[PDB]
């Protein structure tokens, strides 16, 4: 990985970023450009954007910020973004918890609440449901620059990616309404924000615990209220402490699933089914 | 090394077991609990398996249970994991890549990922063919017959045929837009998919847009006359060619704002400048 720059700049790799950015469609950033004009701004300035990415000199424009709040990269720092993503999902991929669900290729929130309910009715139906604070307010930028740097050995890479953290990008969590379809801004703050979550996958795992997670949101599954409290604590401790986020400790609770809203939906005991399913909560 | 025999041998039917005990579900006629079924196959497996090599092993009819459902007894629904388990490898390297009920790995929200992206795509007509359930109306012969092109093994053959006969049919809790384990469908919503990737293979071939989710479809058209005319030959196949029934009152042609699908409505976001969908109210 000590010469991605290349791929990410290659012909064929920028020319799925610019077809998917612009399928993604979206809202205008803050130089006002429409997705339809990509096309023609790169005919006339994706080599001179290249060459700046090849020395460190591109400036990504600060996100937009559109009001539920999003921030909306320009539709070339959407396709700059979408470029740099498309080469390091497939390294991190492979690195990645089968239990994690948000914003990855070929899984959904659907997923999640399926196995989460899995593990529900195998008897582990005591809830640890961590709240934390807005992962790109909250991350600290060079704490994440390091962990990706474990697996990314490209310092051009790496200086891009930093200075996107910079501009402003941040995931769009509509998903939490039940809502399905293409986020907005979120070619390349997801991945960024698994990365980090990643860490919290491996420490659960190594913990043995029962766990689903959909970006910066998690639910455990434990088999008694005691063992339910000790977990709250200490995942509490290591997110704080290991990765420095930031925990709500109001909002984050130990409770059984009836009393659980997980990626738009609430848990129900069915008594024909003797089991627990899942339906939209409302809202 | 016969079907049956893979059905029948031991890492197939202790799989079989332990999928249908996680199940859960409620009883059939017979009134066994799922918390009963290992001792009662400690006790009776070997004689279940003898009937079935035979072909003397009887299903007992589901029990109606009330949105109605029909619930095989807990023998039956192993027997039919049993069975799926063999027929499911062999059917998935058939089944359309827009085909997401009750399949390993697939669900309702990636049927309407792909759907949103063909209506963002300009095709924005909704061909919203409605047919009589699967199980009601399907004619067994003609069900037997196709999937006697792949199944060639004349016990699995009778086997799967009787359990039509009891009844088996298709939890249709999804279009509530619940997410959990289906009750009774350990082998109906397959064998529905077997029949209908006859509907999938006739619409690849005209270049159609789709998803489907058993017995549940919907088509993305460019056009609104467009959207009439694959309706109009859509129905026509389904009616002509596989016997099923489609219900004029409810197959309709509109925009993705009249549509309802797998609990899913779909609506226009106008900052995103693109369809998106979310749960419509019930
Ligand atoms: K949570
Ligand atoms: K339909």
């Amino acid at each position: 990985t000590s010469s991605l720059m290349e791929q990410i700049l290659s012909n064929d790799n920028l020319n799925r970023a610019y077809l998917q950015v612009v399928r993604n469609k979206g809202a205008e950033g803050v130089d006002g450009m429409k997705y339809t004009e990509l096309k023609e701004y790169l005919a006339k300035n994706g080599e001179i954007i290249k060459e700046q990415l090849r020395i460190r000199k591109y400036k990504p424009q600060p996100v937009r910020r559109v009001e539920r709040n999003l921030g909306v990269p320009t539709v070339t720092d959407r396709f700059i973004q979408q470029a740099i993503a498309q080469v390091l999902t497939p390294i991190y991929e492979e690195q990645f918890h089968d239990h994690s669900y948000g914003f990855r290729p070929n899984r959904c929130a659907q997923q999640a609440i399926l196995t989460a309910l899995d593990m529900m009715n195998d008897g582990n139906d005591w809830i640890v449901d961590i709240d934390l604070e807005k992962f790109f307010d909250t991350v600290n930028h060079d704490k994440l620059m390091t962990i990706i740097g474990r697996t990314i050995k490209d310092g051009d890479v790496i200086s891009i990616v930093r200075k996107y953290l910079v501009s402003g990008i941040m995931i769009d969590d509509e998903y939490e309404d039940s809502i399905v379809g293409t986020p907005q801004g979120g070619n390349l703050s997801p991945l960024l924000a698994n990365i980090m979550l990643n860490e919290l996958d491996k420490e659960m795992e190594k913990r043995g615990l029962n766990f689903v997670r959909y970006a910066d949101d998690c639910i455990i599954m434990v088999g008694s209220e005691m063992s339910a409290n000790r977990v709250m604590r200490n995942i509490s401790r290591f997110i704080e402490e290991k990765l420095g986020l930031k925990v709500n400790m109001t909002k984050s609770k130990v409770d059984r699933p009836r009393g659980i809203k997980y990626l738009g939906f609430g848990f129900y005991y069915d008594t024909s089914a003797q089991q627990f399913k899942a339906k939209p909560h409302a809202k």
